[PDB]
């Protein structure tokens, strides 16, 4: 069971990426048991990052670790290919992309052709990122059987959906991307890519270790606390809340998200910290 | 009753915008009776265009006409503001943006703050572009009541939703963005922003003229044909099919869309042309 | 253009149908221009009515008028067939049914077989009632082309959907069932089946007469008022509000709906009447 | 961990319930390790059953066991209350209902008042049946906090939604109603109400026993097979297919479903049996 972190991209107040904070953050996550870093994913504001910002994120993280999966998706296949060619010359775990997005009603063959082009040029293992609620498309096994897929990150609240890949794609590693299903993924799939690893990494690593010891009740209790947090964060914007919580739980500044993913105001951040306080104590009591 | 065209962005085989073809195309549309041009819209591949590409489209079109609505949306508010400051220097119809997109579950206040920032800096009338099927969000009238909105392009199959803006926002011009509801829009709203104006402009202009003469049956008859076209185009990818039809119907080359919006292959194009031929005859018979 | 009323079913406080009020209500609607009555439809609580209640509704109304379309749907085809055989012996306009409901994931052939059985035994014209938001199924033309369909009531906010039937089913009468699209239906389809005819029949008949005279602006203004009413009624329960409004606008008691379609409390009914007052005056000013 | 069966209602060729087959079937299920029976559920054709039919199913089953959850829902609260008063006289596990259905856009208070009325008159523990895909409504925990709820059957593919009830309603027993999530439910909730218990009860009982022994891999392996079955059944109509499989797997005839839930033709049945045969072998090999 692997615990992969879709790392956040720290920005300063002017909306410029702070690579020092990114490296400090990554080192800490890795020291605490995180198995790999998914760069430029949804939590990392991937689609909001320019071609060069995606590249600079990889370069910065490449000075810290080799355990990197590079997400390269954009709405111009020329730019995507430029990022694949760039990453070919580096020693990373894999290259990834979510499907074409924004435009509705694109024929399925477009999705297929998109991935075939990435597969044709990449010299790295291919990780399909399936996120229907975000892109508007569900990549079906029909298209995946044709491609050299190594792993799939499936963001879907229906575990049966993630499990269907495991069955139809022999040998492919499947990871579910929801924080609210970690316990179930750790008992049925190859791991998880969970946004919450950004601020409670020790908690998620503890879940896997408890499950490895056969202590499921304990792992389920941690999951219940996680699901309560997730429920509180919705009203503030889950990604935006994460920045405040990393500082709260981990003790270092990771800056702010970049608008339209607006940062929490001072009041919102103070309000958030009050709501989560009881969950904090209870989590630190079970994980120390 | 205004007939607005979301003009396509001509690209060459390498994916570079061809601004000469953009000008030739826009000029023909105006001569055929199109009243204004929505620049960098969905049909124009807006979200897939870089900041610079969006700017050059506006510069190019400005030479042809000033009846331009400048769509500037992106997932980095700083780039949006940069385009707004740039357009403040020019004499145009207005500035527009669709809502933030991709990221699901963003709080409503985020959408409000995004539009507030455009308004704060813009010296042009604001045109709100609502396309829930694409962005994942519906901009309710409640958010628009505080902004200096002059126009709303509403791409929604429910005409009552478009009429709702009319009712709740006095003095605001509302245009529906669906090709399949043109007839109804010309009988209730302030106009239409229909992608089919790119290849059958004279048909849509003829519908308005027939309606103004009281010949609704004839206009409705033209709508039936338009809706049959829409069904055929879906299979090929509507935007991609438009590039092929512009050449067919108008006589000049507007190039290709840019992948992930894949161009039709020569086989596909020839297949499309045969399939729409009977409809093309019925069209060119009712619209001399 | 026909104006069909999906008549409400009056109940007393004990949940028993009051046929005298039903007849009084029907006479008034017919005197005011309503062209036909759709019995046991959604507004008439069809699926909540027992086999015998559906039969008694038809018998009672049959003492008032011959212009009746009899909706007979239930989750036991034996009961549906018993109602079709019963109605065969009476002189009415047609027999109707919405699709199988409740159970999700039923194969399309089930819908087909359901209607084929009704078509096999009925000696009356068949009216398909398509209401996807209620049944969970959209009956596609594929199945309708095989059946002897005379008319279709399409409840869908997408007029292009209702218009698609007109085009694919030559000779079939198509009526849209939304109060918020009446104006558009009266300008493109064969009529409407609108719940609001229960309390503002003169208003809807006036819309058609105005459109018949070419006075579209006037007909659109009436539509704007209708859409404002619809928006106010949602919070109370549209069907439940109708009972109170029939009494308000028409001057006779039609009783109450039957739980789970709960009646408005005294306070709710008083609150409703206050909200609609301005719309009343403005409607009675334009229709007297 | 409770394994509950939503028992099918056996009908003869004419559509009359066969209570002898209902008893034979229930007895076999108990002997194979099923713990309780959910009577008149979706799989039991609840909504399609008349008030009297729902009552006779309970009377019949009562002779076999008292571990009965009596589903009483209908679109006439008076009939619901009549069934509740009747069941108050009997010694059963509890009384249940799914929410009001068909009618869309009912206010939330209507759903609350419906359940309040059942609670006011019932002398048995209340089991809330949540099936949004069928009824069109999701019963939130907020409505349940005031009622004396003892159990919740949640048919939802999102396990976090089922876990949410656990977290927000202390002391309430929660069971997930999906065949494709059985494994996960047996590792986190209080049990399952799975329709496949009708034909592969020993498989589901074996999953629980394997889990209790710590053999998760074996239980997960059985889930894969179950999920492959679910895919095959969809095409034929899941409920209808179950009647054919009960005879196949268990050796006695449980008749036919009742139209609109059409029985499989002899050709369809023979086609189903061939398609599931390979899976049946893998099943009967891991479950001696
Ligand atoms: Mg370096
Ligand atoms: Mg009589």
């Amino acid at each position: 069971m692997e615990i992969i972190s879709p790392i956040i991209t720290p920005f300063d107040k002017q909306g410029k990426v702070n690579v020092d904070a990114l490296k400090t953050h990554a080192k800490n996550l890795l020291e605490k048991g995180i198995d790999a870093i998914f760069v430029n994913g949804t939590t990392g504001l991937g689609p909001a990052l320019s071609k060069d910002e995606k590249r600079q994120n990889l370069n910065a993280l490449y000075d810290v670790t080799h355990k990197l999966i590079f997400q390269v998706g954009s709405l111009n296949l020329n730019d995507v290919m430029e990022l694949v060619k760039f990453s070919n010359e580096m020693d990373i775990l894999g290259v990834s992309s979510h499907s074409p997005y924004y435009f509705p009603r694109l024929p399925e063959k477009f999705l297929a052709k998109y991935y075939e082009e990435i597969a044709r040029i990449s010299s790295h293992s291919l990780y399909i990122y399936n996120y229907p609620a975000a892109t508007g498309y569900d990549i079906p096994p029909s298209i995946l059987k044709s491609l050299p897929v190594k792993g799939i990150k499936d963001t879907n609240q229906d575990l049966a959906h993630s499990l269907e890949y495991k069955l139809n794609l022999p040998g492919v590693k499947v990871y579910n991307g929801s924080n609210t299903l970690i316990y179930y993924s750790l008992l049925s799939l190859d791991g998880v890519v969970a946004s919450f690893t950004n601020f409670i990494p020790e908690v998620i690593v503890k879940q896997r270790d408890l499950i490895k010891q056969g202590k499921l009740d304990d792992a389920l209790r941690l999951q219940e606390l996680i699901n309560r947090l997730a429920d509180i964060l919705r009203k503030y914007g889950s990604i935006s809340a994460i920045y405040v919580l990393v500082n709260e739980f981990q003790g270092y500044d990771v800056g702010y998200p970049r608008p339209p993913i607006f940062p929490l105001t001072d009041e919102e951040a103070l309000s958030l910290k009050r709501e989560i306080e009881p969950l904090k104590r209870k989590i630190q009591e079970l994980v120390h």
